[PDB]
């Protein structure tokens, strides 16, 4: 089998992406932020605290005829940027893009944070990282893709983020036409539960190659780069007037500035992230401060390949037996 379902920008900015998933019987479609940095598939729901909706589409277990309550099952998760969500659990049919999943846990919301009721684009999050992460208790639960693996016509998935546009999610096969030139594939480790890799280095703007070793996590759910306080210094070096701003919490750039791209090794390959994607706007509105996309990881712990550069590339995420990654170029 196999699936494939459109993934639309949330704002201007791209600040994440959506794409629709159908839960139960007869569907209930949510719109959800599938995340390769994370293994819950949650939803806002009717057990929701009332005041924690905002806008939200909700899961509504109680019409769906195939919904099972897991008994005794309950979920909570904290997510990298302090957001997090907890509740109880169900079983239940869920598809995407025409691939379906019988027996899906399908954790729903008791409690959100303040961040995800601000947010009404956002029904939920599909997580895509390894199980080994799922926060489920006692018993813990598969991802959509783990359950779906053995069925899939090929074991991957693919991530094909638009910039400023909408994307696709493919599951099971690799669009050859959806890239340019070839896929290099780069070692995984999953001892974190993350798509786990090394890049072999960068480049700013047309300037040279530097070879060096940047471990870091594929994340379609960040939507920022995040990456060690030496390089993401050697780029805002090249912008005039940018300066890291403890206030505001990051590199900051004049919004007049035309911003250099940036590159990253994968393998003897090469990734070019356009200037242009590097800009999130200004830091408020009618600001002419504007917000840099690329950002230390100093003090997360962890370099984070996040949407700036993963919608540079078309994305393979092969869970063989090894698992790898491959980025081309599109």
């Amino acid at each position: 089998s196999t699936g494939s379902a459109t993934t639309t920008p949330i704002d201007s900015l791209d600040d994440a992406y959506i794409t629709p998933v159908q839960i139960g019987t007869p569907a209930q479609t949510l719109n959800l932020d599938f995340d390769t940095g994370s293994s819950d598939l949650w939803v806002f729901s009717s057990e929701t605290t009332a005041s924690e909706v905002d806008g939200q589409t909700i899961y509504t277990p109680s019409k769906s005829t195939t919904a099972k309550l897991l008994s005794g099952a309950t979920w909570s998760i904290s997510y990298g940027d302090g957001s997090s969500s907890s509740g109880d659990v169900y079983t239940d049919t869920v598809s995407v893009g025409g691939l379906t999943v019988t027996g899906q846990a399908v954790e729903s919301a008791k409690k959100v944070s303040s961040s995800f009721t601000e947010d009404s684009t956002i029904d939920g999050l599909l997580g895509l990282a390894f199980s080994t992460l799922n926060t489920v208790s006692p018993t813990q639960q598969k991802t959509f893709f783990d359950n779906a693996k053995a069925s899939l016509d090929s074991p991957v998935f693919t991530a094909d983020l638009g910039y400023h546009a909408p994307g696709t999610y493919n599951f099971g096969f690799i669009d050859t036409t959806a890239y340019t030139g070839s896929i290099t594939y780069t070692a995984v480790s999953t001892k974190q539960g993350f798509w786990e890799w090394t890049s072999t280095g960068y480049a700013v703007g047309s300037g040279t190659f530097k070879s060096t070793s940047i471990d870091g996590i594929a994340d379609t759910g960040t939507t920022l780069l995040y990456l060690p306080a030496t390089v993401v210094s050697a780029y805002w070096a090249q912008v005039s007037g940018a300066k890291s701003s403890s206030s505001v919490g990051g590199y900051v750039f004049p919004c007049s500035a035309t911003l250099p791209s940036f590159t990253f090794g994968v393998g003897s390959a090469r990734i070019v992230i356009p200037g242009d994607y590097i800009d999130f706007g200004p830091i408020s509105t009618g600001s002419s401060s504007c917000f840099g996309g690329i950002q230390s990881s100093a003090g997360i712990g962890i370099n984070i390949f996040g949407d700036v550069a993963l919608k540079a590339a078309f994305v393979v995420f092969n869970g063989a037996t090894t698992p790898t990654l491959g980025f081309a170029s599109k």
